[PDB]
């Protein structure tokens, strides 16, 4: 997250760190959202590689013991069947991961609340992106979980020529684009949390940014719109 601030450690308890095994160690690669005690929602493109993955819930500092972490292996990966990895702009950038164990809930570990199906945010709706991704274009991962305030940019504006044009689909949410704050590599898969009727819900799964850089004016971060996939998610969980 570029232009973020450190999150309080109990602010975003559905955020997870998706990590892969890197020699004797584990490395953060993507974010996600805990949606059942044994299921995580992330981006399809985060699980394109044939790696060994684990999820960490209750994580705040990637590089220090927080005393709140639970570490769980990934047992099954269900990627959206229309996902095509060399075509992120087509959408369907979403995957569900079934965890090997069910995690225990507490003030650091909670299920993410999803929007009702079909819900679309009014232009300029208040939202926060969270993650441990790069803090500058071509920079390094954050140590501690970051948040940035990224108001939505509606489809009509986001799909206009000076923004993303045809690349942005109505199955996506755009947020930010101020040139200062954004998602960045390592944030993919994580939540966009939007305050609606007094309650934060996870409206977006972080999908892509510009190749011109993370924080680029009129290239808002693009997320999979969770409310387009409510039936899909329920179908997968019911059938596994
Ligand atoms: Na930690």
């Amino acid at each position: 997250v570029v232009g973020g601030t450190e999150a309080q450690r109990n602010s975003w308890p559905s955020q997870i760190s998706l990590q892969y095994r890197s020699g004797s160690s584990w490395a953060h690669t993507c974010g996600g959202t805990l949606i059942r005690q044994n299921w995580v929602m992330t981006a399809a493109h985060c699980v394109d590689r044939e790696l060994t993955f684990r999820v960490v819930v209750g994580e705040h500092n990637l590089n220090q013991n927080n005393g709140t972490e639970q570490y769980v292996g990934v047992q099954k990966i269900v990627v959206h069947p229309y996902w095509n990895t060399d075509d992120v702009a087509a959408g369907y950038d979403i995957a569900l991961l079934r965890l090997a164990q069910s995690v225990t809930l507490n003030s650091y570990v909670q299920l993410g609340v999803l929007p009702r199906a079909g819900t679309i945010l009014a232009n300029n709706s208040p939202c926060y992106i969270t993650g441990w991704g790069l803090t500058r274009t071509n920079g390094q991962l954050a140590q501690t979980l970051q948040q940035a305030y990224l108001p939505t940019v509606d489809y009509a504006i986001c799909s206009s020529s000076s923004y993303w044009g045809s690349t942005v689909k109505n199955s996506m949410v755009c947020a930010g684009g101020d040139g200062v704050r954004s998602g960045c590599q390592g944030d993919s898969g994580g939540p966009l949390h939007c305050l609606v009727n007094g309650q934060y819900a996870v409206h977006g799964v972080t999908s892509f940014v510009s190749r011109l850089g993370c924080n680029v004016t009129r290239k808002p971060t693009v997320f999979t719109r969770v409310s387009a996939y409510i039936s899909w998610i329920n179908n997968v969980i019911a059938s596994n």
